[PDB]
């Protein structure tokens, strides 16, 4: 029956039968073999860490969120029903994701498919439901009281998302949907787990506390509908947690090297891709971009691929073996520097493929001793935010006061601090050079701090130093 | 000989002789009696921690750098006179905090001497010649390579800056980056944050955001305007904007809570009626009063936390008025929080007008019947400045940074260049008001005329403003 | 109303208002102002910490411990009512602690008044009364559904045991017998107590703790054991309750125990006896009580604590200069030096009765070496320290219940044989250190001879450092070579 | 133009690495140890565990240096070049390079079954991989750069690892013995690679670290014994000395020999061999290897990591069906079945010989009922375990000296006799774990009962739930009573 599992991160918690059920499935157990921060692992040697124990720690907290709510506010009549429903979403929230993580949704996926619309949410519904029926769960889930017609429906909605939109619950328990993904502000389990892991093995502390969060929530009706609120005083703590979110992503999650290899194994995979076979349902092959559409050979794609490919001998997988071993020996790509557009210019998706072209084209007044081609640049162009795009997330959160827990109330950015963010979303714009000799790198330097001035962006941190003769050029910087 | 010693935050470390000959004084050991936070052990139980252990870990870590400075670049000739000399203003950089810390030099001794300009520095620079001279260090001193006359007043020097082109008498120009270790005049980089990050949140149960040894690791001495100061690494300016943003944080959510500062504000009201009837003696046999003690610093010496304990077990008739406050923080009566607000647009609001705000809060005529009119001298009115470190600047537009292509070149780094999710402005005020009367009726009164003040005054809604005052918000058209 | 609170050891924790009600008195916040390790603080600078923050944790895992045996076992009707008692018993256990905690009932009372028996605990338990007397708190209890004729003696004998084979308890019946084994353990000693301050002195020492209270609390189920129901560990986990208890004799030995930290204590304790007669705490109704006689009092108990320390040390009365001095000397660091530790062999325990004389002995000894200092016996202290598994030489394992996976129910015992060959083979021992009150080379190298000596001519383990400290003295000794 | 490179390991924080040793690491022989786990199936049971051999491999590098650069401050005399400082900081860091597919697994369970006319350990591999790293990165010349002396030192580096290729090392003479004893600590098992995985494996096990290495570098010394310059711990510190060989049992009980995480192992291994004459692995001039033969070319044996459980598990040849379904099996959790734990009395070891008869002698059993359901040899795994101080019987203390503070150029010794009376008795032991391969109700109950004969039969302890699973069985023994 009931198993207690020791994680360094939580402790020893409980896990409900039916959740080892589904824990312990190839689908599930799938996920020791990706690593949370894909690339991340060859610059922070502490983040050996998987999605399995992620996903573990998500379902947990999930699970304390829900279960709290209903201990302070016996009202909304939270069934022990629908905690299992809401720590069973929280554990397969992230079944979907993909080699390495955010890499294969995020760069290779687009590039290899262009055509299709892929997210590895929409994969962790798509594999849910493999899980399910291939491993006998909806008898079991009848066994401990859920109704799989309504609750699989509730789990797979709580994941991905869709008057009121949900057929999975009603109005009078929406704030079961803030829980393991918020669509309004957020504020989910699925973060408040992975800053205090990622922080653990990263090396980095973490400054939140998901603990004090949760004795400070609460449930009031907000338009209609009851969603979780938090108290007044804490409006300080929730602005800190996404700024610790933008400080991990900045530290750690986009670091300049990190982003490096995660685009020459993804390199690699483009490569590989013709030559590797996957079998999947009824022995069909498929290949690594094309095992997304059928998730019995999806399972058989991990991490593994990369070690696949490295110690491979087929000559059809020669250049992309020569990636990989490039990894190996630290022949990166080297970074050149880095620049943010100005004024309010966002660069649309669509430009990112003729960036390198520019780069390239940029006449710096010096004669040049290497000319170079624009298939020697890589532009990686990122974009980092308060998680919903140019909009504070904080305008859309509930907050209740001392003297009236159940009445909800917004709070302002005025009503705050003049100390905070005066945007909320920005690009970063990394330029490297895929020659790595002393004498490119020079000339990679200048093509690249005159294409800043050119395109009239910020003055590199280091421009001053490694181009010297160009940034006088620009009256703006001086 | 040498000495280890187990230190929660930075483990075993080790204090040379002179140190502990230092350490072994009681102008030094005071500090054991003196706590950190103040009244911030009253709101969170962890932080029992006092000033004693603070300065122990602020010496070591001035250690850490000055020595780490020294391995990297040979170069810049620090000597282990230097060293500790370093190390020695680290462990005494907080020699002269009053009881209760920053109660004392920011509450207390501005309100029961007005006329004074005293802070907790200048008790520092104090307090350490008499701890030399009382305990014969200077032939200690000389007997490990110092030169007393200069390296005293360097010590002193960079506690509290230039005592009167180059300002400093204790070292030459050729050697300004160790005045940047302990005590930043430039940008407020220094090892003292760095402890008190560290141990603070030990203690408060906050983890901290920011990695000290990453900073060392990433420092570095470069030429900057015909002189050698400390600069960091070009790609390591977001770790120093968070830096700041931690302390910031820190205040926020510790240093400056409502029901701390509230106890603060209650203890030195216990200071000032009990000011006139304690007795301490000092040099000669002089007696000092609590307000006076930090004229003479063998008097200095024997005024700890122990005052409130006193106060508060005492018998005299004449202390009455002052134990009765304290004993009103036993029993948790304590001021009642109203709200806090915010100036808005760019007004500042001058200190000489902190005075003058609670008459102002029962002045406001709120469109509301009220039972009970309250008078001035029942509401408290506390503002608290909030920035990072130097007023309306940002301090990172006062450090040098150098490239990994030419790490002997200093440069400057603008907010521009980092990221456009940055603060706006760097410092602010926040208004709290508390009242005096703690039944229900007043509480209500007293929210009322806090919410109409605001409105009064053009200051921000107070977030919980709709709800404590529902019948006052409708009437600011700004606020709809 | 409900309260939270920032513990760094236990995070937030919720406090209910009658908790509140007690913790806002000054019978409690009185524990702010004494240190938990005593003299510890004065080695390790990290342990600050004080008895109040202690008392709220293990008031707050009492309150865990009994809350999930209830989740667990619906069966055993724990009652709110129950989990409160249980709470409040947590919370005061501590509520009678002296000055500088330990030093107080462990070295002071007992040399200024042996004649009375007294303990910290049966000093929580009148200072318990004292607090809801003087506080109105009998009308609060009520009012959240207690009743204290009842509870207010479960509370009492949760702390100090049986107020006066059957029953002995009053304050429950048989049916819940488990709820006395949380915050004081008679039976075996694992307690919430201990939890809390492993991790606690661990946290502010600069000692990483090896012990997993969490983890037990998991694995904790109650069973029958001879017509009552005891608190049970889950069989495998009897390993890790031998390390709880080998945990628990490591921090004394490291920290507790310290050699400098003990003659810390025994230096203020000394200080206090030279000032007992002259310092003045009044108490109720204005009589005036000595240190010593304040415990006969608890209204002057109250105002007693480590201010006492400063109170000496800055005075200026001539009554109090030789108190005065000895604290002076403590801030200087002329501390009395540690000569060397030893312990006997065989199985010779050192009766309590016989602690006086051990000085006399040491300066008798006469040892072959020339000396030019003869020192007389009031020049040395013989320190000598219990070091058991907290039930003198039993192993507190073997009063442990356990269950098996196969039968929850039922319970079982598990010897020692059971487990591992590399457990201890006793559960007691001594040490005696040795110190010199005089402190200059030539007195301290005659202290080294009479205590190598000494050793031999008691038949005692040989020091540590004994070959370099007294290289004359320990060929003298064949059991030695 | 090459340089210094700073990195972030969680439990050491930021440390620098000199380019030399960059270069090493940055090697496909090195970067090899990232797909390696630590703790072998332990992930399996810890999910913490994630952590592999690279990460381990860098910080015990990285302590290696730590304490050979204190010693040299502290004691000048010592003439400890840069150079001896790099040489062992290489040694520490390449000391694991020869671990194989799970760690411990493949030296320990793998090799010794697919494989047993070989004598062939981890340490072994350690050297061959680091020859060939070494040899196919060009390493020879940078280490001339930096003033190394390839002969002299890839000896010495070797050396401290497996120990010797009157005096026998070749690598460094008598008066820098000392250095021998940072990485792999032959005397008595005090090295910086426990001090790592101490800190290491607690960090992502979720178990806290009851030991102190900062502390014991700055109380670590080097003195004059025996005519050879060895390192020498403070005489108080002979306490913490026992706790770090306790807190090394303690993570072997808890985590390291898991019940379950042992039975993954063994599952695991059973897949290999079941495997191994199927999976080909390319080495040197394209000559094919087998999983058991790789370790015979470093070049193939470079390719061999835990990818290989995946290589299983994904594969489709109808060859591997045997081996991919005892993986499959893993995943859904269909464990062979724990039945119990016993261990010898007396001083009776097991020899390693006997280990292949004992699953016949646990079903030859003849239990005093009738059995319904028959089990034979081969449905059950007999898995005996030593647990010891690292030195089989002896006490590694008895192997440590020890300084005084009052001399601290003069080394002693310290029996056991002088430190403490609840020390372990002896230093050795044995655990035999029992299980059965037959999952269903009828065949474990079956196994029980002869597990818990067995143990009658040979005079073992009885197993803690004995009573239970067997009740019908445990009275029938006189000493169980
Ligand atoms: N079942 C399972 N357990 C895991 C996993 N990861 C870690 N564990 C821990 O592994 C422990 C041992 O596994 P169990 O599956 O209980 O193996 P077992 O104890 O032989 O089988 P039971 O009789 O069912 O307890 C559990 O108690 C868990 O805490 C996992 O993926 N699945
Ligand atoms: N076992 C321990 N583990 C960790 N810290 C300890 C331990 N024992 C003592 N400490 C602490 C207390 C001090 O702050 C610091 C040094 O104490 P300790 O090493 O006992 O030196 P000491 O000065 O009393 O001995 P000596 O004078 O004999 O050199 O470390
Ligand atoms: N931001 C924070 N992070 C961590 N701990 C905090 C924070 N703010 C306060 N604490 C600590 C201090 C106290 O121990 C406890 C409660 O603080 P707080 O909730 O502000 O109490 P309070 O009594 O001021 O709230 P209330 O507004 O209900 O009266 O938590
Ligand atoms: N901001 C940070 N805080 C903590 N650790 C960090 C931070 N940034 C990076 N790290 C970690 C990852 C690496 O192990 C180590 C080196 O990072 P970094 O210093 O950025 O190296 P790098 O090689 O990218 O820099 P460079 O090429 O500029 O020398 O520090
Ligand atoms: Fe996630
Ligand atoms: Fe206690
Ligand atoms: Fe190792
Ligand atoms: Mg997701
Ligand atoms: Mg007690
Ligand atoms: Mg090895």
């Amino acid at each position: 029956t009931m198993k207690v599992i020791n994680d360094p991160i939580h402790g020893h918690i409980e896990l409900h039968p039916l959740l080892v059920r589904i824990i312990d499935t190839p689908q599930f157990q799938r996920l020791r073999y990706i690593k949370q921060l894909g690339g991340g692992y060859y610059v922070f040697p502490g983040a050996s860490h998987n999605r399995f124990e992620h996903s573990l720690g998500v379902g947990y907290l999930a699970g304390c969120l829900v279960h709290a709510l209903g201990e302070k506010q016996p009202e909304l009549q939270i069934s022990e029903r629908d905690v299992l429903c809401v720590q069973i979403a929280g554990l397969c929230h992230d079944l979907g994701h993909g080699p390495f993580s955010h890499m294969f949704d995020g760069r290779f996926i687009p590039l290899a498919r262009p055509e299709v619309k892929w997210t590895h949410e929409q994969g962790s519904v798509m594999m849910f439901e493999h899980l399910i029926n291939s491993n006998g769960i909806k008898p079991v889930m009848e066994q401990y009281g859920l109704i799989p017609e309504e609750d699989i429906c509730f789990i797979k909605e709580q994941i991905v998302g869709p008057l009121w939109p949900y057929k999975g619950r009603p109005e009078n328990k929406s704030f079961l949907y803030e829980i393991v993904s918020n669509k309004r502000n957020g504020i989910d389990v699925d973060k408040w787990d992975y800053f205090a892991r990622d922080c653990h093995h990263l090396g980095i502390q973490n400054n939140f506390d998901y603990k004090r969060f949760i004795k400070f929530a609460r449930v009031c009706e907000v338009d209609n509908e009851l969603r979780i609120c938090a108290r007044d005083k804490e409006v300080g703590n929730l602005y800190d947690m996404f700024h610790t979110r933008n400080s991990l992503h900045r530290r750690a999650y986009q670091h300049k090297v990190g982003n490096i290899i995660d685009t020459m194994i993804t390199d690699a995979f483009l490569k590989a891709d013709d030559y590797i076979e996957i079998t999947g349902a009824g022995g069909k092959k498929y290949r690594i971009s094309t095992a997304i559409d059928d998730m019995e050979a999806y399972t058989k794609l991990t991490d593994n691929i990369f070690l696949e490919i490295l110690y491979s001998t087929d000559p059809k997988l020669k250049d992309a073996r020569e990636i990989l071993k490039q990894i190996e020996y630290r022949n990166l790509f080297k970074y050149v520097g880095e620049t943010q557009p100005t004024g309010q210019i966002k660069i649309k998706r669509e430009d990112y493929e003729s960036l390198p072209k520019e780069v390239a084209s940029a006449k710096p007044k010096v004669l040049l001793d290497v000319k170079l081609k624009a298939e020697d640049f890589i532009v990686d162009v990122i974009n980092m935010d308060y998680g919903m795009q140019e909009k504070n997330p904080i305008d859309h959160v509930s907050f209740y006061c001392k003297t009236a827990p159940n009445r909800a109330i917004r709070i302002t950015k005025n009503q705050v601090s003049q100390l905070l963010p005066e945007k909320f979303a920005e690009q970063l714009i990394r330029v490297y050079c895929k020659k790595v000799d002393r004498k490119s790198l020079y000339a990679a330097r200048q093509y690249f701090v005159q294409w800043c001035a050119d395109r009239n962006f910020t003055k590199p941190q280091d421009g001053d130093v490694i181009a010297p003769l160009i940034t006088p050029q620009k009256k703006e910087w001086n």
